[PDB]
């Protein structure tokens, strides 16, 4: 079963992902194939899928960005059936905006069916032209077919994820406390943490005894990313991973306060000194208290 | 003896506080006496008293804003000697800075002497008109000479107090642990904590789950403070009073994010709901973790 999450959808026969042109929050806007770049935010290739209530393996798709959800036109089981964003909402019991994802025969990439119509999502012709038509067509769950096939690329973390990263992590205090925050975080390459710590004015701040030392530098970084979230995304329902943590050094004789970040891989974290825009794997302290 | 901190020095003889004309930072900008609004930030008129290393009951006073030193110009015994703002450091060996504080003779006023010249701060002729002539003058430790009296209106908290105050609630929880970032506080007027929250544009902010919710609320009102106080005072070594914390109800199935300040007597915590700048001595919820 596919987890609760925000999802990067790759087509598994050549190099497009799941775009919902321009980004466009109008109802009729197209869904398309479309290149990407890893190791960037997609900005317009980023979906929230929603698990309905007792309907095994079925979804909302939210595009993160426009805030509206991948829609089978009119529901109609034609093969060519064009697939577009259209206003929605996460538990929509509209069979129009609902879909099953499960695995495909190759056991990595999924197939996406409509859950009224019972077609699926193709990348039609296997085109891998920026803007090529998707439409829901005819099928089975079982052949090989990669115009319907589907890697479900996972941009985020649950809680529990990103408490076994800590957990994994050596840098951590005998008296450590984690104190969770959210469900779901998006995870940022370090090319875009490192772009919202520019754009919140924190390069320019001087380092003053209690009024704005390592604490407030941690802090601002962190309320930086909650305002980046809110002000870049209009989907609902996730947040943004941006960690705080205090710490210890060897000789127990002094306290920092950093920011922390998580791996490509998800699997581990890394930590940020907000004071000069540096990424370290040790930072010299031990974390005896996170928030994030 | 006078504890480290931030005060508001009041003549005892008349409503005149010790008031660094026009906050300007130049040096021999004069001291002057200058009426005060009670329960407002007085600007030109907040003083962080800095405790001398093994200079028993001496200590430099530096005025908030300016971040220039209280000056006995020339360190003249001379009475009338200009008392004037001048730029220093916190722990200056420059006797004309130095200023030994003790109790007066009604135990409750305080007489300030400086440690060069050994004359007395002194509103001359105890003139009550703004902007009335401050000097160093001849005088005694135990005499009743009002023009010489000052009380010491004590607007920070230390650590220690502010732990004390969050202790005495009765909104904690069993499991509640605090986490201390700073040594010293300016407690804000209500009026001013509320004028902090405006300027930060969270009353425009709504409410979305997960991505803009009660924690983004509360870590973005402490990240203002924070701010604000670096952006308003040019003096370092103290910090500005604002807490966030996590609390859980009463049944155990809902948690929230908000922020506490202190009292006017600084004895108590006050809850304040940065969605909307609502003040509560009861939030609904018992403190499972703070930061301040
Ligand atoms: C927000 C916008 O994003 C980029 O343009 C998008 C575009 O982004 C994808 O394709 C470009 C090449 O056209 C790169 O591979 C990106 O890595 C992709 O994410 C598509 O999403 C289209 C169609 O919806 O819309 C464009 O706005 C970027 O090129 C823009 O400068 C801008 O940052
Ligand atoms: C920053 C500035 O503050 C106020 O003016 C100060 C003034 O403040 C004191 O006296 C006024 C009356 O003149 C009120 O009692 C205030 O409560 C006091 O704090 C003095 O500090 C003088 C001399 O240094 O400078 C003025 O700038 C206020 O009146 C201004 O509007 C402004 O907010
Ligand atoms: O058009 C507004 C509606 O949009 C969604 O439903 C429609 C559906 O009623 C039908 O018109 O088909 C279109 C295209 O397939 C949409 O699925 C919402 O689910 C409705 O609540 C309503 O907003
Ligand atoms: O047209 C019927 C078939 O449709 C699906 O496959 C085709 C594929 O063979 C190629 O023609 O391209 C189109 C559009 O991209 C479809 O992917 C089913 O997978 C086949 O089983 C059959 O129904
Ligand atoms: O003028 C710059 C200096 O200011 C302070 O000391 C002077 C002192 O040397 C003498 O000129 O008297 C004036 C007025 O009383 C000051 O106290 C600093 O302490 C010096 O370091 C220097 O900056
Ligand atoms: O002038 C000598 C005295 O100075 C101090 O008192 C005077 C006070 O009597 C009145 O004259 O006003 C001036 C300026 O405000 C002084 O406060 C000492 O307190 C006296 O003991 C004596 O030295
Ligand atoms: C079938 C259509 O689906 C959607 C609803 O908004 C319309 O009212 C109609 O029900
Ligand atoms: C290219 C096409 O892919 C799909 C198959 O059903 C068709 O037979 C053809 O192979
Ligand atoms: C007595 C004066 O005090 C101060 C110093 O900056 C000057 O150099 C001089 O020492
Ligand atoms: C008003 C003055 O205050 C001081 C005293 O030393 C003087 O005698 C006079 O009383
Ligand atoms: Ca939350
Ligand atoms: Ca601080
Ligand atoms: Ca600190
Ligand atoms: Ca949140
Ligand atoms: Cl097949
Ligand atoms: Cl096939
Ligand atoms: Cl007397
Ligand atoms: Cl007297």
């Amino acid at each position: 079963s596919l987890r609760r999450g925000i999802y990067h959808i790759e087509n598994a026969g050549v190099p497009s992902a799941i775009d919902l042109k321009d980004g466009s929050s109008s109802d009729g806007t197209p869904i398309v194939g479309w290149q990407f770049t890893p190791d960037t935010i997609n900005w317009h290739q980023l979906w929230l899928a929603e698990p309905i209530p007792n309907v095994a393996d079925t979804f909302t798709l939210c595009n993160l960005f426009s805030g509206t959800y991948m829609d089978l036109y009119n529901g109609s089981s034609e093969a060519g059936t064009a697939v577009n964003g259209w206003q929605g909402t996460a538990f929509t019991t509209n069979p129009h905006q609902l879909w099953t994802i499960k695995k495909s025969s190759d056991g990595t990439s999924y197939k996406i069916q409509n859950y009224g119509s019972k077609t699926f999502v193709d990348l039609v012709n296997g085109d891998s032209s920026d803007g090529a038509k998707i439409a829901g067509w005819t099928g089975t769950w079982d052949e090989g077919n990669p115009h319907q096939k589907w890697y479900f690329n996972r941009m985020s973390v649950s809680s529990a994820e990103a408490q076994a990263a800590i957990a994994r992590n050596p840098h951590i205090h005998g008296t450590y406390r984690g104190y969770i925050l959210d469900g779901e975080y998006l995870v940022l390459p370090n090319a875009t943490f490192t772009q919202i710590w520019k754009d919140s004015g924190l390069p320019g701040s001087k380092w003053r005894e209690q009024i704005y030392d390592c604490d407030d530098f941690a802090i601002a970084m962190k309320a930086a990313v909650g305002k980046w979230g809110a002000d870049s995304w209009k989907a609902n329902g996730f947040a943004i991973f941006c960690g705080v943590m205090l710490g210890v050094n060897k000789a127990g004789d002094a306290a920092h306060a950093y920011n922390f970040t998580l791996t490509k891989d998800h699997a581990d974290i890394v930590f940020f000194e907000p004071q000069n825009g540096g990424y370290l794997n040790d930072i010299g302290y031990d974390s005896y208290m996170a928030f994030y």
